[PDB]
C-alpha cells in the first residue's frame, strides 16, 4: 500500500473534472485548479446548481462561470465524475 | 500544472466584477477591492439582494452602495460574472 | 492596484453614515465611530430596526439612540449608504 | 478623527443607564458597573424582560434586581437609553 | 468609578441567594457557593425548574436539592433576587 | 467564606448518589466514580432514562447498567439526590 | 476512594460488550477494542441501529458488522450492558 | 489485551471495502485508499447514495465514481461491509 495523504491523492485531480458537494447537499461541477490545506478550492468552467422556489415548486437550474473560489469549510465531498441491460 | 494557492488565484479578480454567495444563498455583486486570509471581503459598486415579505409574497430587490465589507465566515462562493431584456 | 486590507478600507468610513446587517438580517444605521480587529463596532446617531409581533402581523419599527456598541461576531455586512425613468 | 477602541468608548458608559440586547432579542436595562474583554457584563438596578406564555397569549413583564451578570457571548448590542404615560 | 472585574463583582454574591438562567431560559435558584473562571457554578439549597409535557399542557414544577454543580458554558445570567399602588 | 473551586466541591460527591441532566433534559442517576476537567463523568449503578415513541405516546423507562461514561460537553447539571409509593 | 481518571475506568471495558449512544440518541452495541483521548472508538461484533421511514412509519432495524470506527466527537455515552415480581 | 489506537486499527482497512456514514445518515461505500488525523478520507470505486424528491416521493439512488474525498468532520462511522436478489 502507498503512503499518500488524502490531500496528496487530491493532487491527482488537478486540471480534471471534479464534482463538489457542500453543506446541505449543494453541488458544483468544474475543473480543479487549486486547493489549499483548509480545503479552499478553485474551479474553472464551473457549473453551480441553483435551487429555486415559486409556490411549492422547488425547481432547480445551472449557473455557468469561468472561475469559482469555494470557501473551504463548506466543502463536504470532492468526487471524480460519475453499459448493458441483462 | 501551475502552483497557485486558492487565494493566489483570487488576486486575479482584484478590480474585476465578482459575484458573492453567502450562508443560505444571499447574493451580492460588486468590484473586488480587498480581501484577507479569513476571507473578509470588500466590494465597491455593490448590489446587495434584498429579500422581502408581504403576506406570502416573498418578492426580492436591489440595494446599491458605494462600498460593502462582507465578514469572511459568511462567504461560501466568490465567482466571476456569468443585465437587461432589449 | 492598491494594497489596502479590508480593515484598512473600513477606516475610510470613520465618521461616515454606515449600514450594518447582523446575523439573521437585523439592521442598524449610524455614524461609524470605532471598530477593532474582532470587528466590534460603535455607531453614534444609531437607528436600530425593531421587529414586532402581534398575531401574525410581523410589523417593524425604529429605535433611535446616541451610541451603540455592536458585538463583533454578529456583524455580517457593513455597507456605505445606498435618477431618470426611460 | 479620534483613536478609541470600541471597548474604550464602552468605558464612557460606566455608571450610566445602558440597554442590552441578547441572542434572540431578549432585553435588559441597568447601570453599567463592569465589563471585561469577552464582554461579560454587570449591571446594577437592572430590569430584565420576562416573556410568558399562557395559551397563545405571549404576554411580557419586568423582573427587577439589584445586580445582574450577563455572560459575554450572549450579548449582541449595548446601547445608551432611547417610562410613563402621564 | 471602582476598577472591579465582572468576576470580582460576582464574589460579592458568595453565600447570597442568586438566580441563574441557562441556555433557552431554564432557571435555578440557590445560594452561591463557588464559581471559577469558566463560570462553572455550585449552588446550595437549590431549586431547579422542571418543565413538563402532558398533551399540550406544558406545565412547570420545582426540584429541590442540597447542591448543584452547573456547567459553565450553559450559564447566561446570574442575578441577585428580585410597595404602594397609586 | 471558604475557597473551594466548583470542581473541588464536586469531589465531595465522589462515591455518593448523583443525578445528572444532559443537553435537552435527558437524565441519569448513579454513583459518582470519576470526573475530569472537561467534565467527562463516570457513574456506577447507573439508571439511564429512555424515552420512547409509539404513535403520539411518548412514554418513558429505565435502563440499568453497571457503569456509564458521560461525555463532558453534554453535561449541564450534576445534583445531589432530591423511589416507591407504599 | 481510588484516583482513576474517566479514561482510566474506560480501560476496564476493553474487550467487554459496550453500548454506545451518539448525538441525537443513535445507538451501537459491540466489543470495545480501542479508544483514544478524543474518544474515537473501535468496536468489533458491532450492531448499529438503523432508523427507517416509509410514510409516517418510523420503523427501526439492526446492521451487523465485523468492526466499526466511531468518530470521537459524536459519542455521548458509553455504558456497560444492561429477577422477581412481588 | 493489544495496544492499538483507533487510527491504528483503521489502517487494517486500507485497500478493503468500507462503508461510511456521514452527518444525518448519508452513506458511501468504497475502497479505503487514504485517511489522515482529522479523519478526511479517500475511497476509490465509491458508490455515493443520492436522495431525491419528487412530490412526497423521497426515492433514492446510486452515483458511482472513481475516487471520493470525504471531509473529515462530516464522518460519523466507518464500518467494514455487512448486492443482488437471485
Amino acid at each position: 500500500h502507498h503512503m499518500e495523504t488524502p490531500l496528496d491523492l487530491l493532487k491527482l485531480n488537478l486540471d480534471e473534472r471534479v464534482y463538489i458537494k457542500l453543506r446541505g447537499a449543494r453541488t458544483l461541477v468544474g475543473t480543479l485548479q487549486a486547493f489549499d490545506s483548509h480545503c479552499n478550492i478553485v474551479l474553472s468552467d464551473a457549473v453551480e446548481t441553483i435551487y429555486q422556489l415559486n409556490n411549492e415548486e422547488l425547481s432547480e437550474s445551472e449557473r455557468r462561470c469561468e472561475m469559482v473560489f469555494i470557501r473551504g469549510d463548506t466543502v463536504t465531498l470532492i468526487s471524480t465524475p460519475s453499459a448493458v441491460e441483462i
